[PDB]
């Protein structure tokens, strides 16, 4: 059913990310129709004398190789065949979606929107992104905080394991192999099938934007809003924050909500939105409010990406870093990495903050998150300059300053899309519990170490 290729540019683009770093070519890139192919080449690789590498590459946004399968198989998960339309059940209580793991989540939105006004409720900032590759991992943005990432937003998968079987699992059936491939690396298994949650999607979006200059008063504002919403009281839909350069304090943190609304509550938005600031402490004539259709409003960094590809700022190096740092570490971060580390006249993009709830995480899944309820997720997404590769040496110095002072100081920081190469960095970042979890999951569905290689966690 499937199509191997041998062609320069489907070698090149399956040889690359978007980290601009890491570079280990594959043998061919295969192009499946459906998910036997995928059984198909995954129990080829599996049976092999050698057992060389697979690895499903979704839209190629991984910073450090980690979708690469170095003299193997990338498996071109992406698309462009029928597809499942949404589905109500009176027994979950609500909507949810069958899509291909290969699919876009921008692709995905325009379905569930065309069919029946529904849409995914927990984001990624970016939706250019596989649902497989985000549930690999886990896919946050503003929403996490109450629906958790989207990870917690599917009730069930089709797995192509590193045996190259086909396996249905969820909560109920299989639960082992579902919350291990929940955050799990692509390590158990190529997602090909995945059962989205939808709710009815809002029409519009009230995008507001207040700045602080005090980081303890910023913090406990973004605290304070992630904590609403007991007995369905009132909220904000998103919760998100960024660091800005002073061009009270050299440094200003703006804080960045939302309020969905639909024609019922148009009438309302107004109140709530003055309801819920009223409560708040940013700076006095800071406000910045934007009224937009929920489409454009989740498209909003794909329309940064059409700006950056006009000035040729699009394909550059992008050692972007993730953190997830514990609530009660954050005010030193600022400190330390906003004021110390990247302080002064650092040579370009944002550096997002927000909290999240862990309770919205299932503990039964590969996700890594800090052993405290509420956490930071520190974003440093600064680009290197164009054919310039000492501005990338620089920002890779800057980025391991970030590490060694989380380490140097007891931070029990975590990093998100982890980019660790040595099993003793690991078996630190994961802990001995979820370790074991872990390897004994690896020695169940990959034990020959074929898929997602480029992860740099286990070796054949
Ligand atoms: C490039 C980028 C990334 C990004 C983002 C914005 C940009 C410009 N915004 C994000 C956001 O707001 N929130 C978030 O959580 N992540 C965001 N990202 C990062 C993104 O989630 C990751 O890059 C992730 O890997 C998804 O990207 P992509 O879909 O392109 O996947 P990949 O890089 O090729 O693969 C990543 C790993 O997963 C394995 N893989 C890929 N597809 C599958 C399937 N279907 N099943 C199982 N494993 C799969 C790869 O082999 C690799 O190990
Ligand atoms: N403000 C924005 O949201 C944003 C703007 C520009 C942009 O850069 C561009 F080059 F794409 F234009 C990317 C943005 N956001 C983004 O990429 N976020 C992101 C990435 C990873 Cl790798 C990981 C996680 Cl967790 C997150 C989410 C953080 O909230």
């Amino acid at each position: 059913g499937g199509r191997l290729s041998v062609d320069a540019s489907d070698i090149a683009e399956a040889s690359r990310d978007f980290g601009g770093v890491a570079r280990a070519e594959p043998m061919a890139v295969f192009h499946p129709r459906a998910a036997g192919d995928v059984a198909g080449l995954v129990g080829a690789a599996f049976r092999s004398a050698r057992g060389f590498r697979v690895s499903a590459r979704g839209h190629g946004h991984s910073i450090s190789g980690q979708a690469q399968a170095a003299g193997g198989v990338v498996v071109d998960m992406s698309r462009g065949v029928a597809r499942a339309l949404p589905v109500h059940s009176a027994a979950l209580g609500g909507h949810y979606v069958d899509v291909w793991g290969g699919e876009l989540w921008v692709d995905v939105l325009n379905w569930t929107l065309s069919h029946g006004g529904l849409a995914p409720r927990s984001w990624t900032d970016y939706l250019y992104l596989s649902v497989g590759g985000t549930l690999s991992n886990a896919g946050i943005s503003g929403q996490a905080f109450h629906h958790g990432p989207q990870i917690s937003n599917v009730y069930e998968l089709d797995v192509v394991t590193g045996k190259g079987e086909v396996v249905t699992c969820s909560e109920t059936e299989n639960p082992d192999l579902f919350f291990g491939v929940l955050g799990g690396l692509g390590q158990f298994g190529i997602i090909t099938r995945a059962r989205i949650a939808l709710e009815r999607a809002p029409k519009r979006v009230r995008w507001i934007r207040a700045l602080y200059s005090n980081f303890s008063e910023f913090t406990a504002d973004q605290e304070r809003l992630i904590s609403l919403g007991s007995g369905g009281g009132r909220r904000f839909d998103y919760v998100e924050g960024f660091v800005v350069a002073a061009e009270h304090s050299s440094v200003l943190y703006c804080l960045e909500v939302t309020k969905n609304y639909d024609d019922e509550t148009a009438g309302s938005v107004d109140q709530d939105v003055d309801t819920l600031l009223g409560e708040l402490n940013f700076l006095p004539g800071t406000v910045f409010t934007t009224d937009l259709p929920y489409v454009d409003f989740l498209d909003r960094v794909h329309k940064a990406e059409l700006k950056l590809r006009a000035k040729g700022m699009w394909e550059v190096p992008h050692p972007w870093l993730n953190l997830f740092v514990p609530a009660s570490r954050i005010a030193d971060f600022d400190r330390g990495v906003f004021r110390g580390v990247l302080g002064g006249r650092t040579a370009g993009g944002p550096v997002l903050i927000y909290p999240m709830n862990k309770h919205k995480w299932d503990p039964r899944s590969s996700a890594v998150t800090p052993d405290e309820e509420v956490f930071y997720l520190v974003a440093f997404l600064r680009s290197a300059l164009p054919g310039a590769p000492e501005s990338l040496e620089a920002l890779a110095r800057q980025n391991q300053r970030i590490l060694d002072f989380c380490a140097g100081t007891g931070i029990g920081a975590k990093q998100y899309l982890p980019g660790h190469k040595a099993r003793h960095e690991w078996a630190e970042h994961f802990g001995a519990a979820r370790w074991d979890r872990f390897a004994r999951l690896k020695a169940e569905f990959d034990p020959r170490a074929i898929l997602a290689a480029g992860q740099g966690i286990f070796r054949p």
